[PDB]
């Protein structure tokens, strides 16, 4: 599977679990079309949301539900959710992993490209 | 009410000239333009709105990272940062929207006061 | 020369009250103190030092975090932020240390201007 | 092994490959201790650095040699190293993930604590 997605709390020092996660592939009228979605798991992780064949280049939209699960935790969130929108290019053999970290008014988000 | 602030982690200074594009969900659940601007030589962007302008809804805040990027011969991972929040909704706050860029990631926070 | 800057990632505030001490390596390679402070009301802490007392050297500023959360009636993981550099080895610059707390996590950042 | 450090590079979007990293404990008399070292694998990361029986409750640095590792790459850096303090405390099983993302201004480091 050539994209995951890892997600860590920064308020509990934790994977952040259940969090559920949609990827949309921007279409040719420029609207977003759905691609893939999951939970992560118990390590924070989202594997298998696609296939080599698949995940041809394009513009891809990663959306994090991160109100809900802060919302999940008790904690006041501020935002409705994480967006990471990014140019999937084909220069040789590439992993892709989006990696975010959450904290309840602020989250960063960093992209580790691995052949 | 609304200000955006950007910062380059690569250089450890202000990134100037980022084009800043806001939007807010209109009543049939599209992004409907509301406010736009460039952050200045401190990379700051005032002005951007009023505060009758400025009512409540859900706002995106799109910061064109690939664009400021490439205008410095970079070529990013990411095509913009989305912020993306409900505003106001116990009256009237004053956001201030912060990035911290570098090629591969970004960061971004919101500082809400009143 | 010397600014530092603190906000919370939680509250999305500035952290108020900030205790911050800077140390300079000494000629025996031991880190002499240099300057302290706290952050005030706007997170921002000014007037550490003058441009005649910052000279050159090796500098670490280390950023009271866990006295910070304790006061909140917070159990954080870190103990303190430290931020060591190397300053003005090319002439005087302007330097703003900027950090953003979390209890499990933090970020820091330098703006350095001429 | 009680404590993993893991390091990424935000302005190539890849792990932190041969970064030193030095773990130091603190003594009685204040002082860091040397406690453990190595270099960060072609992961990023950075296993074995210590075992249960030795990795006691007290006051740990780790201090990443980021300064050497943007040299390696050509890169201007700002810091010296980046150094993370921390109390590990014995609150049932648990295991330390110190993780750092370096830029040539800027870094970011999470504490991921599991059990
Ligand atoms: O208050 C500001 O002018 C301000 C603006 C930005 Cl953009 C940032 C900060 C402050 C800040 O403390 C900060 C701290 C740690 C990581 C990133 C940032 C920022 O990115
Ligand atoms: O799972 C990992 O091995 C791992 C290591 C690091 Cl170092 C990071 C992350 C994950 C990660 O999700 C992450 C997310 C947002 C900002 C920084 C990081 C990291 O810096
Ligand atoms: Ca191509
Ligand atoms: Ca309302
Ligand atoms: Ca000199
Ligand atoms: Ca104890």
């Amino acid at each position: 599977c050539p994209l995951m997605v890892k997600v860590l709390d920064a308020v509990r020092g934790s994977p952040a679990i259940n969090v559920a996660v949609h990827v949309f592939r921007k279409a040719a009228d420029d609207t977003w079309e759905p691609f893939a979605s999951g939970k992560t798991s118990e390590s924070g992780e989202l594997h298998g949301l696609t296939t080599e064949e698949e995940f041809v280049e394009g513009i891809y939209k990663v959306e994090i539900d991160t109100k809900s699960y802060w919302k999940a935790l008790g904690i006041s969130p501020f935002h409705e959710h994480a967006e990471v929108v990014f140019t999937a290019n084909d220069s040789g053999p590439r992993r892709y992993t989006i990696a975010a970290l959450l904290s309840p008014y602020s989250y960063s988000t960093t992209a580790v490209v691995t052949n």
